[PDB]
């Protein structure tokens, strides 16, 4: 049982994704690739010896009757387009996170997907499919520390490029915790409120470190420091203290040395180390699911415009200097 | 080697009691004194110690023979116990917090000033627990940078049903309080309670709560209070500063693999944990007090510091709203 | 590039390992397969949806033009012979731990493989693509803990069954330490000593726990506890002393719990997800090279001859209760 | 208040003069002794202790004040010393070894048995760690089932040119030779030292050591010794049990996060390791005896099977076989 892929958008995560899809992803062909910079599809196809005919104008790769699978790795700017004509031409979708930035288009992807009358959407929030945090996620589920009481996230990055802004340690870093969190809490958000601690005398281009409070629905209170300037590397904490209990995420095993009186393991420097293994485990079990003739089971259309309006919420808090609240409609039942 | 006299042989005074005359050089107990008839002879017999009883504190204080005054005694005599020693013009030890209020700690500051000699240490012991003086050396030393963040955790495992929503902040939350301003060498600004969704454990008090503290120069600190979390008694203090993050240790414990788990324990009871700090805080008064000097832990200020603090914290509790810590310059004579 | 595989062998671990290659390893395709048992290829075959020749003498295999690589998965009395016959066809092999139990039988495929005059075959010894391991093997390389000298290991597992006797703990169980720490350290083993500690009165069918102490050629001293009736689950641990500091194998990471006064986490019980990882890491390394048009890089057939002497000695120990000498030939240098 | 004597006042006799004096309960320290002039009243002075310096030790056991002889003196001095004292009745604290040569134990153990009484402690002072204590308990409660093998290792920085090959044995593993015996309550049948490829950094000794013993029951003990691992002072101990494993806790640190790295601290100097076993082993002695009770902690029994134990490993060392561990019966005297 094998499914025909095209992929629109082959920039820094597209070719990875494109290499996946052929060598390490079963259920899966590549046939098909876009991109709207002239050389830059086929120079990737040619990176990794990948047969797949080449369209400038997504459409046609779209239109075209071998592509049975969209995976959507452009610009963020093209997303809602790209979605939207692929479910009109009937055809599934992965996503790449975030599914758009706003959540008015967020919403046409939804009202594409609901007129072919079945869920066809992935989004690629893979730190669901991060083994630790399926084990946090059982550990939840299972009742053993009891109600979600209180959350500690931390998303910690050594430094950012000058291009990196302010709204940025929301829409590119902590849109991972909101919607890791929601799925591991299975709640929605009600407030939002983003203090600004002691700014880092090494860094100039943005505000940083942030901290952020979120309110659940039920009233889960979700304390997330980020700092993507922090200088020693790259590091993802997060705590669930239950009525019972806490659970603790755990982080990335290293052979640990016992030299001139300390006693250390190493940190991760380079962020696309930490979810790597997801990416695959994500891809697998959406092209598993497809050609079992199942429904994706990832995160969904819905679970990106959650997160669409969450981070948007964030960016006022950060704007206004208030807790600023979450607006959302009603989960409809399609996505349930 | 001083001649102490101890104000109020209760739960923790009976404990200083047993260890200033044992554990602690420097120091002999002269006198003890209780209002409630009994308990201060009851202690002297308990561990064989021979002091002079006094019904009354004025007498231990007038007493010749007492040099040092501790203060063990309920909150509500702290202020007036302190005073008395200070224009006696003998040294005080006294137990966190100072006083019941701001004001009554303004009351010790301008009989300590009276003296123009500081001469009055309180009892917050965590200063001296060994983990702390490490975490603050490790900050001082500018190994992390200058600290921006920090996330802490008191946690226990129940409380009796006297136990209310105020004291998460006067008895609980007055700990970090204190030992947050002393690892960042700062004041605060602000403060702010959160109270997330309510332990369906917990009917006698608001539990577990939130709380948001800024110092002067932004520093922003998040303390989790869960003072019901079943587990254990544990705390937690990670700063994060510009370059690196410091994490206070906790109790070391041996380890065991058994039946697929990995483990170490948790402390239960809240007293073991800076047991040792209470033997340190007083060897290091005395110390200083019997080579001349005057003391140097936390000083009358820092606990009309705490005081205020613990104060906006409460009356956030009360109202929802961020509250604003409001203080006047620090005198001289306590820099 | 893709290369063409025929494994011999259908039973736990050749299943396990057609389904890899099949769907996980990219630059393979599986022609072909062979097991004695009347209808259990097929069975894994059709279990897995996969279509491949199916011979019932492994011969037919071999000599099946379309398969370039014989995977050798069988039980370990065949090893040499099909081994010999795939060297003797010009093709490639990949050959499960241990390479053969006797000497004169890895011997035989050493001749065999040097008949052809190039290097041809890799050893399933999967514990040298462990990232913890290469990451052990970083630092002993890089010279942080200097010059080796000491070396603690433990391999425990949960329980064995009766069918598990005594020298097993070599055979099956210690082979993984024989040839890891030699990986590790660059060393051959001078000297063997199996003791015998306490019986565990939990253990009625085996001598159990054992306590290894090997000589390196160099003096360096190794000692591993092999306790395979622990009860606690699959534990191996691993410490370097060096000169001037100590290295130590990390372990799995788990998520930790807080609660009833015990901070914890899970130790696996499992043996078979500990290493999971590394049979596809070894595999595509495998592939990749011979794609490449390269000779394999992984263990070869001097490592299993290795191996298997080494093993002989720590049997005899068993035995004798004396210390035994390991007698070794020099390393031909085709196989540098 | 009991009233002790200490004979030898060096390195520990200093430090353990400063102890009774200061830290120590229900003891006084009454007279000192050392045979280098002036030494004993240096150590007086340093720590402004009323004391009678003796340069003879029979004078300073003579003393109708001196009830407990606390024995800090050279290793060749003990069993004399010993001797002397349970000849004029007087209990003894005897710091590690107690003699070297077994013949020597023998003589203390003849001499104690002529009082009838129990009356001499060992300063083997890992027994009162509370990390020894704990993983002690984990073992005793049998949470991981009997024991079957030991791995512990004793590593230490770097040593002077004097400290020669059979001082591993004699000065370092003695204190495991003590602490796995009292850990399984077991004694040995046999001891093997190997000799892994010599440290490069190493002129003056033999090392590292990795020594297997086996216990009379067959539980196999493997102890690293690594006497200039150069990275500091490191004691690991782990028990397997038929189904668990217990481990031995370290000194707790501050952990850094920091360029890259997560690190914790590793102790450098080896005083720092037991420093509070000291205080607690004479606080347990003193306490005991105080109540009229006999000595708890190591026996002059134990020092006898240490010593004897060691014996074997030096023969070991240099003979390079197994040696066997020839023991008689324990007299009923120390059960
Ligand atoms: N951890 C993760 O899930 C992960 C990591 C990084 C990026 N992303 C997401 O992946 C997406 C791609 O990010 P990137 O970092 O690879 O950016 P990129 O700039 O390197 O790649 C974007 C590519 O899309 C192409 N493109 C834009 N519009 C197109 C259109 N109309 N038709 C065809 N191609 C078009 C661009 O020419 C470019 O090659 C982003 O949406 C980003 O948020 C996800
Ligand atoms: N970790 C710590 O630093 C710590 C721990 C426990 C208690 N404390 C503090 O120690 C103080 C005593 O607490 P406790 O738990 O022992 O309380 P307690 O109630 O057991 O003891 C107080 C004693 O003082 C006596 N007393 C009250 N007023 C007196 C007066 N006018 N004159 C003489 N005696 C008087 C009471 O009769 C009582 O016996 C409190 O301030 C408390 O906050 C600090
Ligand atoms: N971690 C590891 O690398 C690891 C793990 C398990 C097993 N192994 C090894 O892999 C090999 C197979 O082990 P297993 O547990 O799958 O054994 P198994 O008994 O489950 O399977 C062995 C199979 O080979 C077949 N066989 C025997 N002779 C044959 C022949 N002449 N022609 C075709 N097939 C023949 C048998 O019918 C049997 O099905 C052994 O060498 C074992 O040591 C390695
Ligand atoms: N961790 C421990 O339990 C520990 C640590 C250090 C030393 N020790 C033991 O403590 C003892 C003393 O050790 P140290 O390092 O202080 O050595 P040291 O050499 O500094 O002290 C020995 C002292 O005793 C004196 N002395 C020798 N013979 C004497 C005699 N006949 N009469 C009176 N005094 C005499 C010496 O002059 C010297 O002052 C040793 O037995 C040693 O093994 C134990
Ligand atoms: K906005």
């Amino acid at each position: 049982m094998t499914l025909k892929a095209g992929i629109v958008g082959i920039g820094m995560i597209g070719s990875d994704h494109l290499r996946r899809l052929a060598n390490t992803v079963s259920g899966v062909e590549v046939v098909a690739v876009c991109d709207i910079v002239a050389g830059r599809a086929q120079a990737a196809l040619d990176k990794y010896a990948i047969e797949a005919k080449d369209y400038n104008d997504y459409h046609d790769l779209i239109n075209d009757k071998d592509v049975e699978v969209v995976i959507i790795t452009a610009s963020n700017e093209a997303h809602a387009d790209v979605a939207v004509a692929a479910l009109n031409a009937n055809k599934y979708v992965f996503c790449e996170k975030p599914l758009a930035v706003t959540a008015a288009d967020c919403q046409r992807v939804i009202e594409a997907e609901q007129k072919n009358g079945k869920r066809m959407v992935q989004i690629g929030f893979m730190r669901r499919y991060d083994k630790g945090y399926v084990q946090l996620k059982n550990i939840i589920d299972s009742g053993e520390i009891g109600q979600p009481l209180m959350v500690h996230g931390r998303h910690y990055n050594a430094s950012t490029v000058p291009e990196y802004k302010t709204p940025q340690a929301i829409y590119e870093t902590l849109i991972h915790e909101i919607d890791v969190m929601h799925w591991l809490l299975n709640e929605d958000y009600k407030t939002v409120k983003v203090y600004f601690p002691r700014q880092s005398s090494l860094v100039t281009t943005l505000r940083d470190p942030q901290l952020v409070v979120m309110e659940t629905t039920s009233g889960i209170n979700i304390v997330v420091e980020v700092f993507v300037n922090c200088q020693y590397g790259y590091d993802i904490h997060c705590d669930v203290t239950g009525e019972k209990g806490m659970a603790e995420l755990p982080t990335v095993a290293s052979a640990a040395v016992r030299k001139a009186a300390k006693y250390s393991t190493d940190i991760l420097v380079d962020w696309k180390q930490r979810f790597i293994d997801a990416y695959d485990i994500e891809f697998q079990d959406f092209f598993d699911r497809l050609n079992a003739g199942l429904p994706p089971a990832g995160p969904t259309s819905w679970d990106g415009y959650l997160a669409a309006v969450t981070a948007d919420a964030c960016v006022k808090s950060q704007e206004t200097g208030n807790t600023e609240i979450v607006e959302l409609p009603s989960k409809p039942d399609f996505y349930k």
